[PDB]
C-alpha cells in the first residue's frame, strides 16, 4: 500500500512505501491519535528474527543479499544465540546500527546529516573509570575546539538485566539547578533532581547558575560514581547581543555541545543502554527552550523589561519580541566564537530536503511533525507546511527509564 | 483504557473517559500516525438518530423519562416513513453548540455555550439564503464587539437537494491570474474568484476586492450576491510604533466566518451551516500576511525596517513577523473590533481544557491545530500534552461543491 504527503505550501506530493517495513507500534489508534503524547531480559525466541530481520537489512545495504557471506553470518549468529543466549555485531554492523538509528529518528529534524557521524566503540569498557575517558575522548573529538562533529560512544549491551551500563546523566554536558529555601531556583531548574542526587553521592557544589554538573557513571550493573569533566574539554559561549549591549551584563552563558546520554540505542534485538552522542545545536533549543521555558531560566521578562517592550498587556507581544532578540543573541554569540549552531530557518529547510530525497532514495522518512516544527516562528519554516508520516523503524534510539528508578543499590 | 494527560510546564496530570464514546476512525493506526495529515439509508440512520437524542436528554438531567423514549419512539416511527426526521428548535441548539465542543482543532471553545443559533430551516432560495446571511453577518459584526453565531439552513435529502454556500469563509478577498505571472490580492482564493468571474461577477481587480457570495439552494445552479458594503467592517492596519506601515496599504476584515463546512447532527447532514465568532491575531497576521501562498509581505516589511536580510541568521523574518503580528493587534483594538491574541486565547483554552475533563471527562485537541503557528512554547499549549479524537455531533470537511455540482 502507498501512502501519499503533500506539502501546502509548494503543492509537492510524496508517496510512503517505507511505513510497510514498521514493526514497533505508535500508540495510536484508528480511534485515538496519541501524536502529542510524550512517552506514547530478552528470550532467544524473540531474538532470532530481530537479528535476522537487522542482517537482512544491513546485508542487503551492502549489495551483498543471498551472498555466502551473509548466509554464513545468518548461520553464524543462530548459533551464538541458542549457546550464549545473545550475540556480538561486528564492527561494521555496529556502525551502520547506530546511523540508522539516527536515520530513523522521527522526532530528530538534524538528519541531513545521519550518515556522518564518527561510530566510538567502547564494548570492551568495563569501569566507571574506564567511562568516564571514553567520554572525555568523545567530547573532545566532538567538541573539535568549536568545529563540531558528530559522534556516538557505544558502550556494551544489555546481558541480564542486571549488569547494565548506564550514564546517570541526560546529557553529559549541562548545568546544575539547585532548588533553595525560598522556594526559588538558581541555575537550570529541569537539572535539580538529577543535581540532588550528585550532591547526595558526594559531589561539592559551586552553587552558582552555571555550574557544569559531574558525570555519574554505572558500569557493570555496579553503583554510579562521580567525575568531574575536564573544564578545558568544556567548550562554553558568553551570550551577547549585536545591538543591545546590555545584553552581555545579564551574565548568561551556554557550552557548544549537545549530546544525548540517557538513550538506548536498538540493533538487531541488541539493548545499548550507554550509547551517549553528540552532533551541534539549533539556536532555537538553546535560545527558545533554554532561557525561556517558564520551567527553565525564565529571563523573558529581565529581557523585555531591560527593552523598554509595553509589559502590561501580553498584546504588545513583548515576550515574543523579546524571545527573537534572545535568539539573536545565541546565533550572533556563537557564530563569533566559531563554534557551530544551526539556525532554524536553515536545518528546517535542509530537513525538507533531506525528507525529499529520502523519499525517493527510500520509499519514505518518518517524521514526527509536533517536534520537527521549531518552537518560534512555525509557520514561517517550511516544515509547518509539510505533511509527515510517523512510524517506528529499527535500528532506533527509545527512551529509558531514568536509572535512580530502577537501580538496585549495592555498596 | 482510561488515558492520562500531562502538562510538562505544571505536572498537571488529567485522565480522559471521554474517548471511549469516541464514534469515528481517526486516520492513525497502531503502525502509522496522521496526526499531521490536513484530511486522513434508515439502517444506519436510527442508531446515529438514538445515539444523539440519548445524550441530549442526558444533558437535561431527562435520561429514560416518559418525554425521552416518547421522542426515540417519534423519531423511529418518523425514519420508517419518511426516511428521515426533523430535529426539535431545541435539539438544533445543542447539536450546534456541541459541534463546537467537540471541534478538536478550535482554540476557542472555551465560549462554545455562547453561541447564538438561526434556525434557517425554512428557506427554499439563494435570495433568501442571502438575507439570512445578511442578518448573520449583521448580527455577529455588532458594530466592531463580535458575537459568535451560525446559521442552519435546510439538512440534506436525497444529496441531489443540497444547499451549499460555495465560499469557503462568508468574506474573503479576491485572487487575481496576472500578465505579469505574480499574483493580485488573495493566492488562496485564485481559483474560486475565476469562478465567480465565469458565472458573471463584475471583479473590480483590486488588492482586496470583497468576494461575492455564490448561493445554492435545493440542488440549484448557484447565484451571485454583493454583501452590502456597509456591512462588511474592514480594519486599515497601522503600527502603533512604524510610522510607515500603513504605507503598505494593508487592511483585513472583522468577521471570520467558515462557510464550507458539513454540520452533521444525529445522523442529519446540514451542508449548509456558515458560522462566525472572531479571530485571534495570529490567524491575520502570521499566515494571511506572512504565508508564502497568502499576501507574503515579510520581505517588504523587514525593508523598511532595514534590517540586514542577507543572512537568515540575523531572524530578520522573525523579527519582522512579530512586527505585522503587533500591528494586527494593535489596529482591531484601536478601531475597537473584538481580536484575541495567541497568548490570552492558549491561556483561555487551557482553562476550558481543565473544566472539560473535570465536567465531561475530556476534550478532544489536535496539539497540531492548537499550538498557535508563532511562539509556539511561550504558550501554555505547547507543553499540554492533548489527545485526539472524533465525536458527534460535529463539523466535517466536505468536497468544493464545484468538483461535484451536476450543472
Ligand atoms: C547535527 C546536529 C543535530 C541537530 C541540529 C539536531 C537537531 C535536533 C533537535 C532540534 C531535536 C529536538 C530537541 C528538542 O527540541 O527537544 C533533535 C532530537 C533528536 N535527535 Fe537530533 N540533531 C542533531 C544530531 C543528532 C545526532 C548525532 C543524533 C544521534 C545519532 C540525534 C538523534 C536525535 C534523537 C534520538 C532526538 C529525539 C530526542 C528525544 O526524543 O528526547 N540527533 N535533533
Ligand atoms: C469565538 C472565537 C473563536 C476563536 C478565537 C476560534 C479559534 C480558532 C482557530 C485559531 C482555529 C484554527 C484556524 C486555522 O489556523 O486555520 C480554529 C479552527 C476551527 N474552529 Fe474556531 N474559533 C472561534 C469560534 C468558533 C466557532 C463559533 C465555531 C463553530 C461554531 C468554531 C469552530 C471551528 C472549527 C470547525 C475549526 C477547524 C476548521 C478547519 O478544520 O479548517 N470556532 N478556531
Ligand atoms: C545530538 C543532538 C543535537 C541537537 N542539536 N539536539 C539534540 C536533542 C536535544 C538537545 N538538548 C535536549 C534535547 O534532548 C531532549 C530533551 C528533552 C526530551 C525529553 C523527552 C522525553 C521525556 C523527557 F522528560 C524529556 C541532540
Ligand atoms: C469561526 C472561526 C473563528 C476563527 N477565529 N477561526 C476560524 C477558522 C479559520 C478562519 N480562517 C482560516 C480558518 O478557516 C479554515 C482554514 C482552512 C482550512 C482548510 C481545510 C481543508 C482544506 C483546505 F484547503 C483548507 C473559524
Ligand atoms: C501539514 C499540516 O497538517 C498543516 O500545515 C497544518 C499544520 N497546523 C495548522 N494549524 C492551524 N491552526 N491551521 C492550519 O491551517 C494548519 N495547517
Ligand atoms: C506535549 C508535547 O508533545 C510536548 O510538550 C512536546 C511538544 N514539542 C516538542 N518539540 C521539541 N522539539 N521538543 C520537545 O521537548 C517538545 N515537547
Ligand atoms: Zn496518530
Amino acid at each position: 500500500r502507498f501512502l501519499k504527503v503533500k506539502n501546502w505550501e509548494t503543492d509537492v506530493v510524496l508517496t510512503d512505501t517505507l511505513h510497510l517495513k514498521s514493526t514497533l507500534e505508535t500508540g495510536c489508534t484508528e480511534h485515538i491519535c496519541m501524536g502529542s503524547i510524550m512517552l506514547p531480559v530478552r528470550t532467544k525466541d524473540q531474538l532470532f528474527p530481530l537479528a535476522k530481520e537487522f542482517l537482512d537489512q544491513y546485508y542487503s545495504s551492502i549489495k551483498r543479499f543471498g551472498s555466502k557471506a551473509h548466509m554464513d553470518r545468518l548461520e553464524e549468529v543462530n548459533k551464538e544465540i541458542e549457546s550464549t543466549s545473545t550475540y556480538q555485531l561486528k564492527d561494521t554492523e555496529l556502525i551502520y546500527g547506530a546511523k540508522h538509528a539516527w536515520r530513523n529518528a522521527s522526532r530528530c529534524v538534524g538528519r541531513i546529516q545521519w550518515s556522518k557521524l564518527q561510530v566510538f566503540d567502547a564494548r570492551d569498557c568495563t569501569t566507571a573509570h574506564g567511562m568516564f575517558n571514553y567520554i572525555c575522548n568523545h567530547v573532545k573529538y566532538a567538541t573539535n575546539k568549536g568545529n563540531l562533529r558528530s559522534a556516538i560512544t557505544i558502550f556494551p549491551q544489555r546481558t541480564d538485566g542486571k549488569h547494565d551500563f548506564r550514564v546517570w546523566n541526560s546529557q553529559l554536558i549541562r548545568y546544575a539547578g539547585y532548588k533553595q529555601p525560598d522556594g526559588s531556583t538558581l541555575g537550570d531548574p529541569a537539572n535539580v533532581q538529577f543535581t540532588e542526587i550528585c550532591i547526595q553521592q558526594g559531589w561539592k557544589a559551586p552553587r552558582g547558575r552555571f555550574d557544569v554538573l559531574p558525570l555519574l557513571l554505572q558500569a557493570n550493573g555496579n553503583d554510579p560514581e562521580l567525575f568531574q569533566i575536564p573544564p578545558e574539554l568544556v567548550l562554553e559561549v558568553p551570550i551577547r547581543h549585536p545591538k543591545f549591549d546590555w545584553f552581555k551584563d545579564l551574565g548568561l552563558k551556554w557550552y557548544g555541545l549537545p549530546a544525548v546520554s540517557n538513550m538506548l540505542l536498538e540493533i538487531g534485538g541488541l539493548e545499548f543502554s550507554a550509547c551517549p552522542f553528540s552532533g551541534w545545536y539549533m539556536g532555537t533549543e538553546i535560545g527558545v527552550r533554554d532561557y525561556c521555558d517558564n520551567s527553565r531560566y525564565n529571563i523573558l521578562e529581565e529581557v523585555a523589561k531591560k527593552m523598554d517592550l509595553d509589559m502590561r498587556k501580553t498584546s504588545s507581544l513583548w515576550k515574543d519580541q523579546a524571545l527573537v532578540e534572545i535568539n539573536i543573541a545565541v546565533l550572533y554569540s556563537f557564530q563569533s566564537d566559531k563554534v557551530t549552531i544551526v539556525d532554524h530557518h536553515s536545518a528546517t529547510e535542509s530537513f525538507i530536503k533531506h525528507m525529499e530525497n529520502e523519499y525517493r532514495c527510500r520509499g519514505g522518512c518518518p517524521a514526527d511533525w509536533v517536534w520537527i516544527v521549531p518552537p518560534m516562528s512555525g509557520s514561517i519554516t517550511p516544515v509547518f507546511h509539510q505533511e509527515m508520516l510517523n512510524y517506528r523503524l529499527t535500528p532506533s534510539f527509545e527512551y529509558q527509564p531514568d536509572p535512580w528508578n530502577t537501580h538496585v543499590w549495592k555498596g
